[PDB]
């Protein structure tokens, strides 16, 4: 017993294996769908999940990682649903995701009380259930390193120096947030090893990449499929070179497919053009075949989906 | 009828008496109570709403207007069950209050499908049920207007002109927001009537306030017992020399009062240094008989009270 299963025993890290990082299985804007729950279809949603995960399944994925959390619509009830209907091991996460400043209720609040809010949901469980978290998820985007933001990262490693759960982040391949959230968290007395830096697959500049894995922490090619950060064969050649040049044992691969999503980017007439392939399954569609053929040993795809997984949980 | 009410049959205007035109029964995060409820207490919530209505209620109070919308909250099962307990007059409303950015829902949507949202609630019922929203609220703040602050006051208008609704703002009374919601809001061709200007008492400077009652719209001297914004004691000050100078037809008086919030600015703690006599009934201890110490007539009292509600929601 060691990373907590949404619906299950918690499990081993070395049990954990094939797995996908970063993958959504219902995204919402909290406020909106409790303002507004006409706009919202639960039965499609559950649908849409539990159709995904049983074609990852089916593809050999045997743990999915949620990092759907505050502000991103965590359910840990739906998450059940579908963990019951697929028998999937499925990590859920807690942590906060802002690009700006914290809700309201945090005015006067210390960074204490919110590391408090992560360690509940780490050693009690997560919504008035037993299922409890298994890591953290923080986020930096467009406008840097704010107070707020900064707040909730130096939050997240007092959660991680408390429970020893790894660190997700969110971050912005294009300005230097993924740098930033790891200088922040490693002072902070994190291990650079239990930290995944987000969406570093979003840019094609490997120098910057490379910088973060150097410094010790995961990098996070994990948003194949979504072609208006980057498209999939730009990513492919940056993972190619980034394997050739020795990263492996930093990449880790994933979708960050939500299986729903409630942003207007994300309308059907939008798909063509901003994200035609993208899924949970895109990376055996297409990746890893690819690099079979470009001279990666099957090692190496051992290590990204296999290896790294575990040491991130161990 | 024409005023909808939570949990009654809608009212005419001329029946809505003593009116309160800006309080809070509960404010909470949506997002913070979704994802940690531990933190919340319901049965401690409708225990202090409905005490403290009840007092409004002895002391001659008909109606109250709650301007808790999506950002604050808006609960109206909750809301149900404190008009249940009590039998006030409730109007809820309809709307978005923010200070900077829109929920992520809102990318890539127009600002037709926000007024949608806020039309939805009018005509056809709020969170699922049959009462329905008799105004629309809306914010700014410190970081001004903001182009989705802009959306949703432009999304407002489309509200009121289809509906003819009031609107309800929120501002900051030291960086002109006010003044500019009304610019903006009579620009789209909305009467300036029917909009009330929030958060003005946050000022002495009666120049500015006057500016705004000039071009014809209600001036919310409704922060009551906020001492933190401004001492009660200038509050009336600004309130009887405003009266003295014959605004009496534009002014509205209210408290602001939450009988719950869940920021930690109001950590019990607090309440001495930021709010000492701050209640739903402060306007009846001192406001109301400060006036009349100083030659304000009953009269006048009544204009404020009942007769510049009933002009708004006609
Ligand atoms: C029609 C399809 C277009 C793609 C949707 C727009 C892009 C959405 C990206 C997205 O899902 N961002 C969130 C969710 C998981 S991580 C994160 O920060
Ligand atoms: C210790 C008690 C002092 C309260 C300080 C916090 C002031 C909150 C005022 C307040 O209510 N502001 C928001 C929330 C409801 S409407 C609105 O615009
Ligand atoms: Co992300
Ligand atoms: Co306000
Ligand atoms: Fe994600
Ligand atoms: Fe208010």
């Amino acid at each position: 017993m060691r990373i907590p299963l949404v619906g299950k025993d918690s499990i081993e890290s070395k049990d954990i294996g094939f797995t996908l990082i970063h993958e959504h299985l219902r995204v919402f804007s909290e406020a909106v769908r409790q303002q507004w729950p006409h706009l919202y279809n639960e039965d499609e949603e559950f649908r849409n999940a539990v159709n995904e995960v049983k074609r990852a399944m089916q593809f050999g994925v045997k743990t999915i990682v949620d990092p759907t959390v505050m502000g991103l619509g965590r359910d840990i009830r739906f998450m059940e649903k579908v963990v019951k209907a697929t028998g999937i091991n499925l990590v859920a996460g807690t942590g906060i995701y802002i690009y700006i400043d914290l809700p309201f209720y945090f005015l006067n609040r210390s960074i204490d009380e919110i590391a408090d809010l992560f360690i509940h949901d780490i050693k009690e469980g997560i919504q008035g259930t037993l299922n409890k978290a298994g890591f953290v998820k923080i986020a930096a985007d467009e406008p840097g390193i704010t107070k707020d933001v900064e707040k909730v990262i130096r939050a997240a490693a007092i959660a991680n120096k408390e429970t020893k759960v790894p660190i997700i982040t969110h971050s912005n391949a294009h300005n230097n947030t993924g740098l930033e959230q790891q200088r922040i968290l490693t002072e902070e007395g994190v291990d650079p090893g239990k930290i995944l830096i987000g969406h570093l697959g979003d840019t094609d500049n490997i120098d910057y990449i490379k910088k973060i894995a150097d410094k010790g922490s995961f990098i996070g090619l994990d948003r194949y499929g979504l072609d208006l950060f980057l498209p999939v064969d730009k990513r492919n050649e940056t993972t190619l070179r980034l394997i050739k040049d020795g990263y492996s044992d930093k990449i880790m691969i994933s979708h960050d497919y939500c299986c729903t999503i409630d942003i207007g980017t994300a309308k059907p007439e939008y798909k063509p053009k901003l994200a035609p392939r993208w899924s949970i399954t895109l990376i055996f569609e297409d990746t890893i075949p690819f690099l079979k053929r470009n001279g990666v040993n099957e090692e190496v795809i051992a290590t990204i989906f296999k290896e790294n997984p575990k040491k991130f949980f161990s």
